[PDB]
């Protein structure tokens, strides 16, 4: 009578070792190859070359940078330690499970990148105040808890919708700032780190959205309509909360209207990643060219 | 809109973003820097340069290689998708959670490496027969299910003991083969992939064992003694099972007695990583210096 006798007697199916010679879904391999081939660490970027432009930035630009980046750090902390991990049990293939372990790790690299930037450019008090602000900001905590409510739940598809909206939508109110600043010769090296992060997030959102589409198409007619309604309802809720967050971050700078257009643009892309039409007419998504141009 | 209100009302404390500017345990940063600094993918090693060496190996040598490598793949599949992940909820620090995400990913890289080796060296039937054998071998399935039984349990410390014994002891009836072959100038590029895996495992066992010690030392002397008994008891069971696994894989080649000494050498290392004295007398753990050097 060993402690594990019941577990063993109860799990008669053989535990399987992953076999990469047999791939049920080629997309898993394509994504594994793309993500691992794109491996990077923030130390590879010379952020210290940004010290002069940081000191040149206005008090308002530095405050917005600290806050936005702390908000992004929080989402990556969540996605790396809870989000991506929550998708493993519902994977269609073993190679998909492997891909999620890479996503989890890279989210931790993304989160750490912001501390590398902070430690290189900012003062300790600025850093401490930013993290304190992130704990007290009601909109940031609300988007974080709404997302974590699904990861902690028991519905596999909801976890993929939440994850895709987090990856293809929730980060953008934050990616706007370094793309703007870099088009004005400010934080150009920091912007190279943000571009490496975007290179990963675009793939993450595309992939998890793809898996959601495969899973939801396995359902009954009524159920597929229910998940579509759930997705648009969650998107509206997150968008409404994001408008508030955006106003509070950028109103002083006066960039708010352009950032809101950027929000609508990315919300449409998030929904498209999940297989749905956009929520906003295309004419409401006209972010300035300088921004989509800095993204390039 | 309403679906997450309850969760939000029950999680009033702020969700925290990881801050790498404040490290409550220096070891977490040391290990993160070491593991990430040691990033590698199997594609970096020219395994195809081992084809002549592989083709000269006997059918018995090839079969043992296919089986030990598939058993190692099974262990890494479990560790990356279930093991490291099970340690997240019990972390003492947020930086420790980040480290586990890197460990999860690298275990997936390890598992994939054996497929890279098989896909380069072995025939399709050989690969299919190896995975089939892995599903049917009672000792392999038993060690996997014993370890998984603790990952699936609710005792955090038992998860770490299981993980450390998996990493510091179980992987070893397996690394003996490539290191010995390497000392006979056979499969030398494959051995380079094995050394990259060992460089990681070494750190994983050390780190998780270190966290196990920190946690058990918070208990009474009486509870500490019960965990020590549990640890030795689990080692007796895994050792007994491993002896049989070793005899079946190695008897044909005639390497069994030396692999058993190697099992005892590693069982002592695994117990040491958990803070305990070794189980076997030093004189019962002799390992050839030609193996020990590639082990390094
Ligand atoms: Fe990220
Ligand atoms: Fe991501
Ligand atoms: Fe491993
Ligand atoms: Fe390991």
């Amino acid at each position: 009578s060993n402690e594990y006798d019941e577990y063993i007697a109860n799990h008669t199916d053989p535990v399987k070792a992953i076999n990469w010679n047999v791939i049920p879904d080629e997309k898993d391999l394509e994504v594994w190859d793309r993500l691992t081939g794109n491996f990077w660490l923030p130390e590879k970027i010379p952020v210290s070359n940004d010290i002069q432009s940081w000191n040149k930035m206005t008090p308002q630009e530095q405050l917005a940078t600290m806050r936005v980046f702390t908000g992004l750090t929080l989402l990556d902390t969540i996605q790396g330690t809870v989000g991506a991990i929550s998708l493993l049990p519902d994977a269609e293939t073993m190679h998909e499970e492997a891909v999620y372990t890479n996503i989890a790790f890279m989210e931790s690299v993304h989160a750490k990148s912001y501390s590398n930037i902070f430690m290189t450019l900012a003062s300790t008090p600025q850093i401490n105040e930013a993290f304190r602000w992130s704990e007290e900001n009601e909109n940031l905590q609300r988007k974080a808890k709404i997302i974590m409510s699904y990861y902690n739940g028991d519905d596999p598809l909801k976890k993929k919708v939440a994850s895709t909206l987090l990856e293809s939508f929730l980060f953008y109110s934050g990616f706007y700032l370094p793309m703007y600043l870099s088009s004005r010769a400010k934080l150009t090296n920091t912007a190279d780190i943000i571009r490496l992060i975007i290179r990963d997030e675009s793939v993450h959102g595309y992939y998890i959205g793809y898996k959601y589409q495969q899973g939801v198409k396995k359902l009954s007619e009524a159920e597929q309509e229910e998940y579509k309604a759930y997705t648009f309802d969650l998107m509206y809720d997150l968008y409404e909360n994001e408008i508030e967050y955006t106003e509070d971050i950028y109103d002083d700078l006066g960039w708010t209207e352009d950032v809101k257009r950027f929000l609508r643009y990315n919300a449409n892309k998030a929904l498209n990643n999940l297989g749905y039409e956009g929520l906003f007419p295309t004419d409401e998504t006209k972010v300035s060219p300088a921004i989509l141009s800095s993204l390039s």
